[PDB]
DNA sequence: ACCGCTGCAAGGAATAGGATACTTGCGGGCTATATGGCGGCGAATACCC
């Protein structure tokens, strides 16, 4: 809240989100196993300000990726705009079933 | 000599992956209703006395 330290390493407790407008960038390390809902939620958790945020996504080797991980990543990359969570939920329907 | 604490299991949300019950086509193994040929002849009816 006082922003005395800049970057925080954390597990998925960050997912609920208490985002501060100061935070404007998220870098992940594991991109092979994460649900689309979590991906979009952590994407949109940033912001609450006028300043252009960012979402840097780090992936291990493409060949280490299973088919489903490729589908999730290509789907999340395909859509990037406001009002994207609901449509992504519609797509997740027929995916998770 | 009593207590609040740490810590160590039990039960919820997200992914990969083999086992294994289930379904199917077969291969061999078995059982069980006609219509263009005559001629001769002898027996068997039919007949009308």
């Amino acid at each position: 809240h006082h922003q005395r330290f800049n970057v925080l390493v954390c597990t998925t407790i960050i997912e609920t989100g208490i985002d501060i407008p100061t935070a404007n960038t998220i870098i992940i390390e594991r991109a092979d196993h994460f649900g689309l809902a979590q991906l979009h939620q952590l994407r949109g958790r940033v912001g609450r300000s006028h300043h252009q945020a960012y979402a840097w996504l780090l992936t291990p080797h493409p060949k280490a990726m299973t088919t489903d991980a490729q589908k999730r990543l290509e789907a999340i990359a395909s859509l990037e705009d406001l009002g994207a969570g609901f449509a992504l939920a519609t797509h997740d329907l027929e995916i998770r079933g």
